[PDB]
């Protein structure tokens, strides 16, 4: 189960999501990983911000080595972050990337985020010429495809209608759930056969750095619940679902070995319209990351409500 992108290439619809906080060893993402691609996962999401790139690289080369996958069978993000924005920065980026995952290239690449920060505070980008520099990576086979990542629609705009532009982004990667679904976005994106891929589609990790303790737990939501017992899944489950049969591409970080394996049985179940309906209903704007620290930056993309 693949989608294909706007550029020829493929990407599966479910992907393992590799962020965990500074007080998780480095060590434990090239073991969970492994577990990843040995319960399934094909589609495997990193970046520079994440500092374990290099975890992560072996774990794929470990179970290529032993087997188990081929190169071309998995499908590796990695993500420029927001201090390389200036076009020259963007390919010896990406080339860092590279080096510490051990890969000749990436499936795909990400701007991570709109908002700039000086190098190294915010910067002032002109963010076309970051997507040209994007480009000549892709020209370049560095990475056989391109995105961006916490775009709303007007940045997203912005890239289209740029003169002379070569290649569209693939995919934007946002924040999407049963609390924050992004429906008038992925109508947009769906329009330009732009994929939206979701993160924090379990409702995040709840990290007390940008996320209130006060909001709402997704996984505890009480119509997921009654969804789960109608099923005899999990909440979890349910959520992942309602991505897969909304058309969005959905990530699910998980470092326990039980949930690990548990995330991809959401291929062997559907919910009715009914069921989707009544997810649809929970929608609140509620978007988990939420911070002084970027909430009065430029290019805020949740300025745009
Ligand atoms: N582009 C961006 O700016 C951006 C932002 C955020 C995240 N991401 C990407 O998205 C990935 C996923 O999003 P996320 O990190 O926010 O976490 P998430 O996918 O929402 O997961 C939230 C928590 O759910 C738990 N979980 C997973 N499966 C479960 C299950 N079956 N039952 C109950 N708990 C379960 C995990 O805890 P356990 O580990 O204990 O199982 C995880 O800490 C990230 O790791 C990263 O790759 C990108
Ligand atoms: O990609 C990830 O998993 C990271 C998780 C923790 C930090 N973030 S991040 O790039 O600093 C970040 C921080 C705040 C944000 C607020 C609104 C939208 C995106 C954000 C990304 C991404």
């Amino acid at each position: 189960q693949c989608v294909k992108l706007n550029d020829g290439h493929f990407m599966p619809v479910l992907g393992f999501g590799t962020y965990a906080p500074p007080e998780v060893p480095r060590s434990k993402a090239l073991e969970v990983t492994k577990l990843a691609i040995e319960a399934g996962f094909r589609h495997i999401d990193s970046a520079h911000l994440y500092n374990n790139e290099e975890q992560v690289g072996l774990a794929i080369r470990s179970k290529i080595a032993d087997g188990s996958v081929k190169r071309e069978d998995i499908f590796y993000t990695s993500k420029l972050w927001s201090t390389f924005h200036r076009p020259e920065l963007v390919r010896p980026a990406l080339e860092n990337s590279l080096k510490k995952a051990q890969l000749d290239y990436v499936d795909l690449y990400l701007i991570h985020s709109p908002m700039s920060l000086k190098p190294g505070i915010f910067d002032i980008v002109d963010l076309c010429t970051t997507w040209e520099a994007m480009e000549k990576c892709k020209d370049a086979g560095l990475a056989k495809s391109i995105g961006v990542s916490n775009f709303n629609r007007r940045q997203l705009e912005m890239i289209l209608n740029k003169p002379g532009l070569k290649y569209k982004p693939v995919c934007n990667q946002v924040e999407c759930h049963p609390y924050f679904n992004r429906s008038k976005l992925l109508d947009f994106c769906k329009s330009k056969d732009i994929v939206l891929v979701a993160y924090s589609a379990l409702g995040s990790q709840r990290d007390k750095r940008w996320v209130d303790p006060n909001s709402p737990v997704l996984l505890e939501d009480p119509v997921l619940c009654a969804l789960a017992k109608k099923h005899k899944r999990t909440p979890a489950l349910i959520a992942l679902r309602y991505q897969l049969q909304r058309g969005v591409v959905v990530l699910a970080k998980s470092y326990n070995e039980q949930r690990i394996r548990q995330n991809v049985q959401v291929f062997e179940f559907q919910l009715t319209a009914e069921d989707m309906k009544a997810i649809d209903g929970l929608d609140r704007n509620l978007h988990y990351f939420n911070s002084d620290s970027f909430a009065s930056h430029p290019n805020y993309p949740y300025s745009d409500e």
